[PDB]
């Protein structure tokens, strides 16, 4: 049998959890076990690729959508995939909203079975983007989950799935192997037999394995990639197409009064931003991979057509390396060194040191923070790097105990993915929410604009809304955007061919969970 060795995530040890609704799951659950109704190819104009649904139809008023389910699709246990599974899954997320990690509940009023192969979503608001938003919600088997006592703690260790790889062939603390669904509806197009998923804890362990040609499909940071990895074997390849924003997020609800006095001050956030040398961060921490992001709104240069250039220009100076301007702004805001240590105190005279966190083992981000600490010191801002394990880093954001965090964001075909995930205050509440909105800045007007972005399909209307969003975020310097990154992706031709690449650029090539196109990609791979 052919085994494809993949690394969608690092772990200290393999914990058997295939619940697609829990933040604690394994990152081969979505797509590979639970196939979507539709996969949107974001790189190719956000085009739908129909999988378990064969079609959808939005109502004229954009307030409802029906999906026609493909006939003849089976769960891995042999039972039919039907509208009942879609109705059940959305009903579960309404009953247990802690499982609604994307906040779909607010947008979907009801999900009803029309017949065995047709489901109707009634929406709470007109929403031209709802097919995409629905496409991300995992669909589980009603005939299994109806008998689950507590879906919020169920580890789903024996998953029944619709996707290509549902058989748990091997499971050990150091390795699991996920083999092909024997009843897979699209078996005729699937040539890979199993996913081999070794336990790897961090970038340093990853580097040894990747250089030694032990892996097939990864999306890791690899330092000095041309020298360490690409030159090590003629079969070692990579393709890094452009992706989304990375930024320092500041906690507006910090529990320390001196830190809150700094972090909550827009002039301080701007001075912090002007202390940073974004191009040096890119050159040193990312080995040159990335583009400076000097948009106070975080928009980035790839989305310039969505940008109000007057807004970009008005705030760009606060997002440009400018030590002189940073120091002048600190002084003008009243942040002065009143105790002779070379570090500013708050305007009320309090000392403070900002703890800047990034996830342990994400060495590109760790090195970014170290550079930022040195750059902040030059303007008199005292800071220290912290590298908690991801779960602790994430919990500190969900609990509001962090000071500053370096993070990336997901990245869609338009700016809404970044702006909504990064700023909608509705995404700040929920045990299964991700970290991206957890700065605790809130603005009802901003939320209203985000919630209105797709109320029409009119591009001119969406543009005016985008300009309003850009203005609010920029004028509040909510975060400190640093760069636009890349979809890191490395592939090995030793054991498989058919990979996406710059020469074969079929979609986002990442193996990370949250990139639904990885299902389409795996179906193109052919064993050697
Ligand atoms: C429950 C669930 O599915 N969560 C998904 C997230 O796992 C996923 O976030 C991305 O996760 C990967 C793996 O942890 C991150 O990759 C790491 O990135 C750092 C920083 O560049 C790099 O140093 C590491 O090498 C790299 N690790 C690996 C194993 O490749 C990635 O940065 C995360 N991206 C974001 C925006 O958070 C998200 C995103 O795909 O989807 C969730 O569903
Ligand atoms: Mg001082």
């Amino acid at each position: 049998r052919s085994e494809l060795t993949i690394v969608p995530d690092f772990y200290p040890t393999m914990v058997r959890n295939f619940n697609p609704y829990l933040a604690t799951n394994l990152r081969t659950t979505t797509d590979f076990i639970y196939e979507p109704l539709v996969v949107f190819n974001e790189m190719k104009g956000n085009t739908p690729v129909f999988r378990l649904a064969e079609s959808y139809k939005m109502a004229d008023d954009l307030m409802s959508v029906t999906f026609d389910i493909r006939k003849g699709v089976k769960w891995s246990d042999g039972e039919a995939f039907t509208a009942d599974d879609v109705v059940y899954s959305f009903g579960l997320l309404k009953a247990k909203p802690e499982l609604d990690q994307r906040g779909i509940n607010k947008w979907v009023t009801s999900v009803e079975k029309v017949d065995e192969y047709k489901v109707r979503f009634r929406l709470s608001e007109a929403n031209s983007n709802v097919p995409y938003e629905i496409s991300l919600i995992p669909i589980v088997a009603e005939h299994v989950w109806k008998d689950v006592k507590d879906p919020t703690t169920f580890t789903n260790e024996n998953p029944v799935g619709t996707g290509p790889f549902t058989v748990i062939d091997t499971f050990t603390p150091q390795l699991y192997i996920q083999c092909r669904n024997p009843n897979y509806w699209d078996a005729a197009n699937l040539e890979v037999d199993c996913l081999r998923v070794p336990q790897i804890a961090n970038n340093d362990q990853l580097l040894g394995k990747i250089v030694n040609s032990e892996l097939d499909w990864t999306s890791s940071f690899v330092p000095d990639i041309d020298r360490t990895y690409a030159a090590a074997n003629p079969n070692h390849h990579y393709w890094y197409p452009a992706a989304g924003t990375q930024a320092f997020m500041v906690n507006f609800k910090n529990p320390d009064p001196a830190k809150k006095e700094a972090l909550d001050n827009v002039d301080f956030r701007r001075a912090f931003s002007m202390a940073l040398d974004r191009q040096t961060i890119i050159d040193i921490a990312f080995y040159g991979s990335g583009t400076v992001n000097d948009f106070a709104s975080g928009l980035g240069y790839a989305f310039e057509a969505w940008s109000d250039e007057a807004t970009h220009k008005k705030y760009k100076g606060f997002n440009t390396y400018d030590v002189e301007g940073s120091k002048k702004l600190l002084a003008k805001a009243g942040f002065k060194d009143v105790n002779g240590d070379g570090f500013v105190e708050t305007p009320s005279g309090k000392s403070f040191e900002l703890l800047i966190q990034s996830p342990n083992g994400w060495t590109d981000f760790n090195n970014t923070v170290q550079l930022a600490v040195e750059q902040l010191q030059e303007v008199g801002i005292k800071a220290k790097a912290r590298t908690p394990e991801f779960a602790v880093y994430n919990q500190a954001m969900l609990e509001g105990t962090y000071d500053v965090a370096y993070t990336n964001y997901f990245h869609g075909a338009d700016p809404f993915t970044y702006w909504n995930s990064g700023y909608n205050s509705a995404l700040q509440s929920g045990d299964g929410m991700p970290r991206f909105a957890m700065h605790y800045f809130t603005d009802k007007k901003l939320d209203g604009l985000l919630d209105s972005f797709y109320k029409t399909a009119d591009k001119n209307e969406q543009l005016a809304i985008a300009h309003g969003i850009q203005k609010i975020i920029a004028e509040n310097q909510v975060t400190i955007p640093v760069m636009s990154g890349a979809w890191m992706y490395q592939y090995n031709t030793t054991r498989f061919t058919g990979w996406w690449s710059e020469e074969n650029p079929k979609g986002r090539p990442s193996v990370w969970a949250g990139i639904p196109e990885r299902l389409l990609h795996v179906l193109d791979l052919k064993p050697v």
